[PDB]
């Protein structure tokens, strides 16, 4: 259950397996798979540019923003 | 040549071939290859979430931000 303000939340493992979601199952699992690959390409981009560490990334869409952050064990996906 | 304020700029084709850069050659080409894959995963993420269109994405790093936008023919990479 989400509070007032957020459009949606997905939490996945760093392997891409969703553990909790506010979105439908199929969309959650397919998004989780792509976001895990997205984070991997983002980390490699940070490394090649020698930008230090990946803090997070945000996807700007027609509906708003998709915030993506990866810790060691989980990836957080927040639609706002 | 860049003006005051920006840390770096790379422009590539949608195939990942760089056309202009303020960064060294090898780093430019390897970044261009990864960013092209990054944009592709971002577009797929937007599609699966039904977020409409990908406007742009920003990578937050230890040094700042990496702005990435894709038009039909080119990808723009701005370090700020």
């Amino acid at each position: 259950q989400r509070f007032e303000g957020v459009r949606g939340v997905i939490i996945t493992t760093t392997e891409g397996l969703p553990i909790s979601t506010t979105i439908d199952r199929e969309k959650t699992e397919k998004t989780a798979a792509l976001v895990t690959s997205l984070v991997g390409k983002a980390r490699s981009t940070v490394k090649e540019l020698e930008e230090g560490e990946l803090k997070f990334l945000t996807i700007n869409t027609s509906k708003g923003e998709v915030h993506v952050a990866q810790e060691e064990d989980y990836i957080l996906i927040v639609l706002k």
